[PDB]
């Protein structure tokens, strides 16, 4: 599985993302390796998203990484 | 910019699922704010919005959540 997320420049720039979002983003295998462990541990969605935006995370970001994990466990 | 996180479980987002409506508010901070700026604004009352959110069959925790999203809206 392999997502390509959609930031530009400005994100990258002015949005960055915290260094383990950054990681996913840029890691297919990291992304798999995190996504498999949240599947895991039956985690919700509202707990992920508070937790993003305790983290900085711009809502774009929060509603790619959810969309991401989305087609994850479709795949 | 005022945003809420919400506190539904696993249970809730398979079995209590949210109309279009409520769903959208919860993902979608610009939205809740323009809803809740519209109600605001149209001096809807407490008894209203309850009795509304009832018949579209929302749980006592969703309208709880809601009424305590708005009240943190009036705040901020």
């Amino acid at each position: 599985f392999t997502y390509t997320f959609n930031f530009s420049l400005w994100d990258d720039l002015f949005n960055s993302l915290p260094e383990q979002f950054q990681r996913m983003r840029k890691e297919p295998w990291y992304l798999r390796r995190i996504f498999r462990s949240w599947r895991s541990g039956m985690g919700t969605s509202d707990e992920a998203v508070a937790y993003m935006r305790s983290q900085g995370l711009s809502q774009k970001a929060i509603d790619q990484f959810e969309d991401a994990y989305i087609k994850y466990r479709a795949h």
